[PDB]
């Protein structure tokens, strides 16, 4: 029997990612999605199946829902993980999963108590190009790693976007800089340390709209992290060898149908390689409904959260922050 997914917020990225997965896969029903606007809520079943609801508490208290996906603006994250969970609902939970380390270890912690599953939906953890490139890496290809850069930046969103309020949206590092961040952490482990960062706020609407981080491992496997929405569109990453570099684009949101290619120099030679295309989406809402299904939670998921949660904060707490103009 499937399990009964309800949704609370009818956000863009359920429009676009979340729904369409979760109405195609076998082990997930949508049973029910609600909204701020029960108009709104309507349109999103009209398109996806499941019964509109208004408002979320009402979503909450349905005793045909077993696990709730959340994808609220991040600030609005933690209030709204914490009731489902206190709902007796497993918890799919959009990224960044919160805005710190001690709200996360909170949250996690109701979970636990009530042996749910709380899982960040870092859908690009779960496309396999990542570890196909870890284990190039790991077969020598460009000899020891010595350094990483990871981007991820976007064109200005419209006026009113999420993004732009401080205490919704959130702005660039929460929303977008939490990815290279967390590429970051798979590539090169769990000991990133800050080194130095900045990060521009734009006073006009004051918010974060780009940044640049330095982070390093403990042996000086330095990672060199861009993020932002005032620029055009990036999304690479890039790794230095000791006898040669890779890098790859179209990392952290590949389509369904997409190829990756990762590129290859070394002295006097260069190589591509086509992957297979893979529904990085399917696989992560799969892996979550596996989880809930079968009541094994991997241990690794929420440690990842956790210290992806303290880089963050480590990047916003010692970032210079310069305001323009
Ligand atoms: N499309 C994307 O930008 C995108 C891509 C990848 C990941 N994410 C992550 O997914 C989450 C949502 O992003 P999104 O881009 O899909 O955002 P979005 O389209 O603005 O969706 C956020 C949803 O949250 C609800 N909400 C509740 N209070 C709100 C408020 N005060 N202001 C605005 N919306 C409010 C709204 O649902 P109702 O009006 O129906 O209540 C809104 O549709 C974030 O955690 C983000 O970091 C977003
Ligand atoms: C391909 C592409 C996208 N965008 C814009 C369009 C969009 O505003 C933004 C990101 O598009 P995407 O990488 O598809 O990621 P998701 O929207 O799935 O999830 C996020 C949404 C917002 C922040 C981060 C991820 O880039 C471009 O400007 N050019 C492009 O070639
Ligand atoms: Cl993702
Ligand atoms: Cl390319
Ligand atoms: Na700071």
């Amino acid at each position: 029997n499937p399990i009964r997914v309800g949704v609370i917020g009818c956000a863009d990225i359920a429009w676009r990612r979340a729904l369409p997965a979760l109405e195609a896969e076998p082990l997930t029903e949508v049973t029910a999605i609600a909204s701020r606007r029960w108009d709104r809520a309507k349109r999103f079943t009209e398109r996806f199946g499941g019964e509109p609801v208004e408002g979320y508490p009402a979503l909450l208290e349905r005793d045909d829902v077993d696990a709730v996906y959340v994808p609220l603006p991040a600030v609005l994250h933690a209030e709204w993980i914490d009731r489902a969970l206190r709902a007796g609902k497993h918890v799919l939970a959009e990224k960044p999963l919160t805005t710190d380390r001690p709200q996360a270890e909170r949250l996690f912690a109701v979970a636990r108590e009530r042996g749910l599953l709380l899982m960040e939906n870092f859908m690009f953890l779960h496309h396999p190009q990542h570890r196909q490139v870890a284990d190039m890496l790991d077969e020598g290809v460009i000899g020891e790693i010595r350094s990483f850069a990871a981007s991820f930046t976007i064109p200005p969103k419209p006026q009113g976007d999420i993004r732009y309020q401080a205490d919704v949206g959130g702005g660039a590092l929460l929303d977008i800089g939490v990815f290279p961040i967390r590429a970051a952490g798979l590539f090169l482990g769990a000991d990133l340390e800050f080194v130095g960062a900045v990060l521009r706020h734009e006073r006009d609407r004051d918010v974060v709209v780009g940044g640049n981080a330095l982070l390093t491992t403990r042996q000086g496997v330095t990672a060199q992290l861009t993020f932002g929405m005032e620029h055009a569109y990036t999304n690479n990453y890039e790794f230095r060898g000791s006898t040669g570099r890779l890098w790859m684009n179209r990392v952290f949101t590949p389509p369904a149908t997409y190829q990756p290619v990762v590129h290859i120099e070394r002295q006097d030679h260069a190589e591509q390689f086509v992957l297979p295309a893979h529904d990085q989406f399917a696989k992560s809402i799969r892996a979550f409904a596996q989880a809930v299904l079968s009541g094994e939670h991997p241990r690794e998921w929420s440690e990842d959260s956790l210290r992806q949660a303290s880089l963050v904060d480590a990047v916003r707490t010692g970032a210079r922050d310069i305001y323009f103009p």
